[PDB]
């Protein structure tokens, strides 16, 4: 499970633009394929006022990159938030600097995300998401060069 | 490019059993699908009096996994062999104990192995096979449990 969450979360500064630079599963087939479940390119989160975050990103779905919106909506623990399905999945901020990083994991088993705010490898972040990740059972790993970073499901 | 090889690589000592217990490539392509093009799961390494080495893998294709035997030819490198293709392809032997672990990488771009002896999870392995990644330009990584290192193709 997932040990690593940010103290002292300011939801409001996770605002804007962001880019899925590395993503890593516990499982292969939750990342394998263009259209493997858990791999989606995050575009934009948007805090609600109440506090709530709704989650912008792209998912290959029927051989092509479709526009996906869903809201996490807040817990009572501000670096956790839960997504409605037929499973209770659990959205977890593990780090984030606001301005550069934020390090993230979904789970039911467990997917998390490197994001970064601009199309370039950031090494230190990339540091930050193998060190969450000693902790976490991974059997998939991927990261994005900054030419697919600029496209539409990171072709 | 790959400029780890083993020093002092005796080739007749890397024969017998092996688990392609994790695969990392230059592009998610090269290993994202069961049918992906390098994800190969090794089974035996039997080199040649004359020190080529005969390579014995699984290869998932057309929707099941098939046994598949190549031929790496010596060159006057010891940790270098050579594949016959389309391609000039190359094969290093970049580490190996010879009792627990064997390191190697496929080149033109680029896939690379831990080998294990035994269907285990061996950490110190993957730790010198992480180490040895670090140098290289890879973008995806996947590693195999022991239910699935006893199964055809990992399944």
């Amino acid at each position: 499970s997932v040990t690593q969450t940010m103290k002292g979360l300011d939801i409001q500064k996770v605002a804007g633009t962001w880019y899925s630079l590395a993503m890593a599963a516990s499982d292969i087939s939750l990342l394998d394929a263009q259209s493997a479940p858990l791999r989606v390119y995050v575009e934009e989160l948007k805090p609600t006022p109440e506090g709530d975050l709704e989650i912008l990103l792209q998912k290959w779905e029927n051989g092509e990159c479709a526009q996906k919106k869903i809201i996490a909506e807040k817990t009572k623990i501000p670096a956790v938030f839960k997504i409605d399905a037929l499973n209770e999945n659990k959205v977890l901020v593990l780090d984030t600097d606001y301005k550069k990083y934020l390090l993230f994991c979904m789970e039911n088993s467990l997917a998390c995300q490197c994001l970064v705010r601009t199309p370039e490898v950031d090494d230190e972040a990339l540091e930050k998401f193998d060190k969450a990740l000693k902790a976490l059972p991974m059997h998939i790993r991927l990261s994005f060069n900054p030419t697919q970073l600029e496209e539409q499901c990171h072709i």
